């Protein structure tokens, strides 16, 4: 997409980045004048204004300024001040477009003669760059293509000075041959270094002091921004005159540049009442022509497109932007919103339409009170869900929404909107049944679709032989051949895939725009690959020309970048062409037909598939060459391929605006090279009715000359003998008429409709439709990983953090599914803190240290330590809790409990310490006990345990309440004393081992700390001394 | 058992599951110490055929961030004195989101870079101590200790629901046994 | 019902090649268990079938058995035996 930059930006870039031996003059010497700024500030930072004379001219991409009298030459500072006022901020009309003047440029007046008025131009073409040099430049330049000297510099070819001196410096003065030539070379080096597509200098004046540039018109390849974002800086692309750009256009441009998907939005008339949601550049263009053919060109508001499978969020953002744009002003008749598009090949209709319905739900109020009516037509993957969700969103919001499916001819909704109709060497053959292809990148959905297409085409082997993904090792990816399971190899390197699969002759490059060039260049080094399909959109034009040059040298056929690919029914399918298997069967693309078509668009290729299937026998082969400016293969390649192909009987060509490519069809037909019937239509007539230079979604959808208009191409094809319909509406009818005329003469003999092989439905598809039942083998109630937000037992994580929960609160949510009070969470945290570690002498810490000193792992060492947590070590928490709970529920007094447990012979769990007996408690039992007294509402089990402790202390001083016993009794009291739990819930949680989890979680901290300490101290392998083992082995066994 | 179930769950904590924390921390620390700019780091990762650890979500891309990367990021901005590696990772995140919208700083990568910043931008540690703690697997322990709560919660949930013995369906397994060995 | 009739198509999430529990007889990597016990292969033969999916010769299976024999135990002082003893004395 070549975008025109302002004169100020162009001269700034030229001054900063040119490298010439000539003394460039007036470097960084200009001034910007805008209505919304002060004046003195422009003075003290520009002292040159008073030093020399001045000249003023509007820099808003306006040409013919001198002929229209918009320039004031040879005026002083006061002169230019007096000159601006009658024009600054005023209304002007250039050509057909009218607009205001918010930008002016001030530069020194250069005293120059007519003899030094030089014309320079460098503009890119498919084969290279044309440089036009005219000695008598300026206003009297006259004809340029017939008088100015022209020089071609090929792709990846340098412009040496002597070629310029000979071919381009014939009529120039001799004394300035050298420096000027150097300047040209430097300017030429400036051209491809910053990926300029058009650079026009007139006038250019050279004097003994140096060189001077007066005006320059520059169009630069915006898609190369990721290569020049350092050198361009914050480059701005001004809108054409009379466009009055808006910040939402900038937002949509940033969204488009932020992702591989294409999101184009251009506000033609904010006061209009017709707005469009049409997916794809070709669909957008044809919808624009359909609207303009009904007289809605004046009421058309915006031109927009979303392609490249936009996601949920991107589509939602674009829809909310357009909805906020259409809410500003209220129209008495109402507003019309058209959600159109072709039959999508791989754009998920469900996700895009879900984003759209979310935006509608967010802006339903203003939409309802604006009387906005929505008409929707869409087809492609999961279009049923999109149509239905539109149905319920329209029903619930009350917005009048009328949705339609594939049965609509893609233009009935426009007629229903405006009240016109009621609302109800390169090879000749590239692919065959034995074609094997290699897919670059993880595109399992596209490969699976290709395999399904091969199966329904009764192919012997799958068309995908290998897959290439540089970010993973070699393995096998599991796919389906019909119903049977197959494995397709996936390689890290292209060389291995080419070595192990010598039968592969096609590459389908799914690499992004940043990797498509390198991948294609590497693939072209292998002679076995005869066809390469590039899917990526946004590749810089110069890189694409480099690919075309290498392919032409090597003879490889490039399916132009930014395409869905192509389809040959019965033989081969590229990528996601033709939609899912349902669209393949509906369009009967599993067997060959007799019509072969070429189109720029990808979704419109599927529309052509549908039209040809409905009106004729079928499709023999269909190719979408892409919407880029320079496709890898033009119309000539594929049309000549079809003409040389005996299988076809008729050809359909569906071009777009810009590019003298259909005139090549006309010239080929002129001497009879093309003999088979041809039906050609060129979309883009709506560009003739617009008072602007709007750039369509396709990069190559830009008409530079006046002969590249759609009307001119259609007319020329009309006298060329091509069956050209009146509009896109009559394309189906004219194609059907041509097919009937051709079959009436016996040229076409339709074959018998053999049913295709049956492919089982996908399980996920059946679940989505609610067709089958499969019981769930699991059940969880603690955490919800799916959804927009992480959920902890009903509480979102953001709500978890806003409520100022801690480890205790999250633990309660995850373990008990309860909203515990603050004191309960703090008590849980304290219990985890006191059980964190108790030294390395215990069994678990010992095992952790042993595993760590073996240099095994953090997880392994923690695991070995934790596996000793059981009855003897770490189970005293749960054992004491159960013991005291049973004693308390039995109702026996503590003395009776102590006597019973003495007589029966089991130790009282949670009672008894070694050294700390009295006047020196455990002192971490004291902390938890004090907290429990302070904060716990009721502690009956704690009081019972304390009475038991008082009884047992009279026996021996060391029989006190342990940390384990205190934690157990206080945890039971917390469970059965707070309102979160009933008695049954607390009993179940105690029985299942909640306190075991408490102890394990607490001691995990200490075990991991022990592992980290052992790693930090760098301890070697431990072997137990033999003197501490005491072998007692038997005498002989 | 509780211990056995927690243990079997924790044994999967390794490179592929739960290892993005330490891997992302080491990757970003090496990138920051090497002195290369974030663009050079991204290009070096792409050339080596390595995915940037801690970058990339499945659904949450823009206008809908992770809702838990945001909380930690806001806390780190508000409380942490200086976060150089966090800024470096955020520049890398900007570049990756310029590539693809859902290539955002994951919770693993965010926690890794913020933990490195907390280690080496507080007065407690010298640079070599922070490097050693990163090397020996401090974030591995952090992830294991955090996910232990969820694993014990899962065990308790399964016990409370009284789920029976699991047997994987035969239709979900592909038997590719040899013809006769 | 839809899987038996082949109306739906669900990819399998697991792949195995060592043992086939289903059917009228247990299979160890292509060889039935009865056949496994017919040619008198022992621990070595079963180990080879399960680990390598190969019919190892008799000397290879006997050598595998000998390797298992010599690595059976090497005292309690080693780290693994020490950890086993520690976990056992905890009565776990
Ligand atoms: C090209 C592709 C297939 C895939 O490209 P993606 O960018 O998505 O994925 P990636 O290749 O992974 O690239 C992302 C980068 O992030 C890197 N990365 C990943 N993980 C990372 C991590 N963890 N850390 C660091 N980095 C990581 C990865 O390494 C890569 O790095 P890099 O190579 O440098 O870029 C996609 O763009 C695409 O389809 N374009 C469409 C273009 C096109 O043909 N249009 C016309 C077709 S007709 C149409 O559509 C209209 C219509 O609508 C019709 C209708 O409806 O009417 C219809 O549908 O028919
Ligand atoms: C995680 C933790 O905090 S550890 C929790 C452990 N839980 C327990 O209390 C288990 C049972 N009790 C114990 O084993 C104590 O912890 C210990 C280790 C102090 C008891 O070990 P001992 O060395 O036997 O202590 P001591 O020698 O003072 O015990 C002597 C007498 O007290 C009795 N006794 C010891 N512990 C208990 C108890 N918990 N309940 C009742 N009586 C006990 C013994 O029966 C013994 O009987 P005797 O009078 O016939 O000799
Ligand atoms: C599976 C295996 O067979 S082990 C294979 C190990 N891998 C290798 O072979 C790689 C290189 N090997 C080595 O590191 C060395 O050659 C070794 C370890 C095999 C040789 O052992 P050394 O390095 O001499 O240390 P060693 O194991 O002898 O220990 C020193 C002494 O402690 C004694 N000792 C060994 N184990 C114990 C124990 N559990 N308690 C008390 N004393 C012990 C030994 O008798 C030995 O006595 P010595 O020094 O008089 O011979
Ligand atoms: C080492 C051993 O032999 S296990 C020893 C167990 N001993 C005991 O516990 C004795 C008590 N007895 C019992 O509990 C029962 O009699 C059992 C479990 C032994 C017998 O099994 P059953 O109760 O009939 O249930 P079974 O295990 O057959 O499974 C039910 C069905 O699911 C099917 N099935 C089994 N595994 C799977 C799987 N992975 N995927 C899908 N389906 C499966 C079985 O084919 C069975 O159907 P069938 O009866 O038509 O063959
Ligand atoms: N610095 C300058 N010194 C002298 N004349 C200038 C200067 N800048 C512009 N001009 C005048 O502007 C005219 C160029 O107009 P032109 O480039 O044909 O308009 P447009 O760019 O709209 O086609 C020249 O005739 C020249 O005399
Ligand atoms: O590890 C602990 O918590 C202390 C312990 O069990 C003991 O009494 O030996
Ligand atoms: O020799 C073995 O079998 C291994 C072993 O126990 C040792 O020496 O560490």
């Amino acid at each position: 997409s070549a975008k025109a930059i302002s004169e100020q930006t162009g001269k700034e870039l030229l001054y900063k980045f040119i490298c010439t031996t000539s003394a460039i003059q007036n470097r960084f010497k200009y001034a910007r004048v805008t209505p919304d700024t002060d004046w003195a500030r422009l003075l003290q930072d520009h002292p040159w204004l008073l030093s020399q004379n001045l000249v003023v001219k509007p820099d808003q991409l306006i040409k013919r300024r001198g002929k229209l009298g918009l320039v004031g030459v040879n005026l002083t500072l006061d002169g230019v001040k007096s000159w601006l006022k009658p024009r600054l901020g005023q209304e002007a009309t250039v050509g057909k477009a009218t607009g205001f003047l918010k930008n002016f440029l001030i530069e020194p007046f250069v005293p120059h003669s007519q003899a030094e008025e030089f014309y320079v131009c460098i503009y890119a073409t498919r084969e290279g760059d044309y440089v036009l040099f005219h000695h008598e430049g300026g206003v009297d330049v006259g004809d340029v293509d017939a008088k100015a000297q022209k020089l071609l510099v090929g792709v990846d070819e340098k412009l040496n000075p002597e070629d310029i001196k000979k071919h381009l410096l014939v009529h120039a003065p001799e004394d300035k041959k050298e420096i000027l030539a150097s300047f040209i070379s430097g300017l030429f080096n400036f051209y491809e270094d910053l990926y300029f597509t058009y650079l026009e200098i007139n006038p250019l004046v050279v004097t003994k002091d140096g060189v001077y540039v007066l005006d320059l018109a520059a169009k630069v390849d915006a898609t190369a921004d990721y290569i020049c974002k350092v050198k361009w800086g914050d480059i701005e692309f001004p809108p054409p005159f009379g466009r009055e750009a808006y910040p939402e256009e900038a937002y949509i441009a940033d969204l488009d540049a932020k992702s591989g998907a294409s999101l184009k939005l251009t506000l033609l008339n904010p006061k209009g009442r017709i707005w469009t949601m049409v997916a794809g550049g070709g669909a957008s263009v044809v919808y624009s022509d359909t609207i303009c053919d009904l007289g809605g060109v004046n009421e058309l508001a915006n031109y927009g497109e979303y392609s490249g499978a936009p996601s949920e969020q991107q589509t939602y953002d674009y829809a909310k932007t357009i909805l906020s744009l259409m809410t500003r002003e209220k129209h008495p008749d109402g507003k019309i919103l058209i959600i159109g598009g072709s039959i999508a090949n791989f754009t998920n209709v469900a996700a895009t339409f879900k984003g759209i319905v979310r935006a509608i739900r967010d802006y339903q109020g203003p939409l309802k009170e604006h009387e906005v009516t929505i008409f929707v037509r869409r087809g492609g993957p999961n279009y049923q869900e999109g149509l239905r969700v539109m149905g319920e969103v329209g029903k619930t919001t009350g917005i009048p929404i009328h949705v339609f499916g594939t049965e609509t001819h893609m233009t009935a909704i426009v007629g229903m909107a405006l009240g016109h109709r009621p609302i109800p060497g390169k090879s000749t053959t590239l692919f065959s049944r034995h074609t094997k292809a290699i897919v670059w990148g993880m595109q399992t959905r596209a490969v699976q679709g290709m395999l399904d297409f091969d199966y329904v085409c009764s192919r012997d082997e799958p068309s995908v032989a290998a897959m290439v993904y540089p970010f993973t090792g070699d393995h096998k990816q599991k796919f389906y051949w019909g119903h049977k399971e197959i494995l397709i190899p996936v390689f890290k390197n292209m060389a291995d895939a080419m070595r192990k699969h010598p039968e592969v002759d096609v590459l389908i490059n799914f690499a992004s725009l940043r990797s498509a060039y390198d991948s294609t260049m590497e693939t072209m080094n292998y002679a076995q690959i005869r066809t390469i399909a590039i899917i990526a959109e946004g590749i810089p034009e110069a890189l694409t020309r480099k690919l075309i040059k290498k392919a032409d040298q090597k003879g490889v056929t490039i399916i132009g970048p930014a395409t869905v690919g192509g389809i040959k029914p019965g033989c081969f399918k590229i990528g996601n062409t033709g939609g899912m298997l349902d669209n393949i069967l509906a369009s009967k693309l599993y067997r060959p037909g007799s019509v072969a078509y070429v189109s720029r668009s990808g979704g419109m290729s599927n529309e052509l598939n549908n039209i040809i299937s409905r009106t004729t026998d079928g499709v023999y082969e269909g190719v979408a060459i892409g919407g880029d400016r320079y496709p890898g293969s033009t119309f000539m390649d594929h049309v000549l391929r079809y003409q040389d192909t005996p299988g076809v009987k008729m050809i359909v060509v569906l071009g777009e605006i810009g590019g003298t490519e259909e005139y090549k069809i006309c010239r080929g037909i002129k001497e009879g090279r093309l003999t088979k019937p041809i039906v050609c239509w060129c979309i883009g007539t709506c560009a003739t009715m617009f008072s602007s230079e709007v750039q369509f979604g396709h990069a190559g959808a830009c008409a530079n000359q006046a002969s590249e208009t759609a009307v001119a191409k259609n007319q020329a094809l009309k006298e060329a003998g091509v069956f050209v319909p009146r509009s896109f509406d009559e394309l189906g009818e004219i194609i059907q008429s041509v097919y009937e005329d051709l079959v009436a003469n016996g040229v076409i003999v339709p074959a018998q409709e053999v049913p295709p092989p049956t492919v089982p439905m996908d399980y996920s598809w059946a679940r989505e439709l609610g067709l089958i039942r499969k019981p769930a083998s699991f059940m969880t109630s603690i955490c919800d990983e799916r959804g927009q937000e992480l959920i902890y037992a009903g509480m979102p994580i953001t709500e978890v953090f806003k409520e100022e929960m801690g480890i205790g609160g999250v633990l309660g949510l995850l373990w008990f599914q309860k909203r515990l009070p603050k004191y309960s969470c703090q008590f849980i945290e304290m219990c985890l803190m006191v059980t964190a570690d108790h030294g390395p002498a215990v069994s678990g810490a010992h095992n952790t240290i042993i595993c760590a000193r073996a240099g095994k792992d953090l997880v392994s060492s923690l695991t070995s330590g934790l596996l000793t947590i059981g009855d003897r070590f770490g189970g005293a928490l749960d054992a004491a809790a159960k013991m005291f709970s049973k004693a308390f529920d039995s109702g026996i007094i503590p003395m009776e409990f102590v006597n019973k447990m003495k007589k029966e012979g089991k130790l009282i769990m949670g009672i008894g310490h070694r050294v700390k007996s009295i006047n020196n408690p455990d002192m971490r039992v004291q902390i938890l006990k004090d907290y429990v007294r302070q904060h716990f509402p009721a502690t009956p089990l704690l009081d019972y345990a304390l009475e038991v402790e008082k009884i047992t202390t009279s026996k021996k001083p060391n029989l006190i309440l342990n940390v384990a016993g205190l934690i157990g009794v206080a945890f039971v009291d917390m469970l059965r004393n707070c309102g979160s739990f009933t008695r049954e819930e607390a009993d179940e949680y105690i029985d299942i081992g909640a306190l075991n989890g408490i102890f394990v979680l607490g001691r995990s901290m200490g075990f991991i700390g022990h592992y980290l300490d052992q790693k930090r101290l760098k301890q070697g392998l431990y072997r137990h001394p033999w003197d501490d083992i005491s072998y007692v082995l038997p005498e002989h066994m």
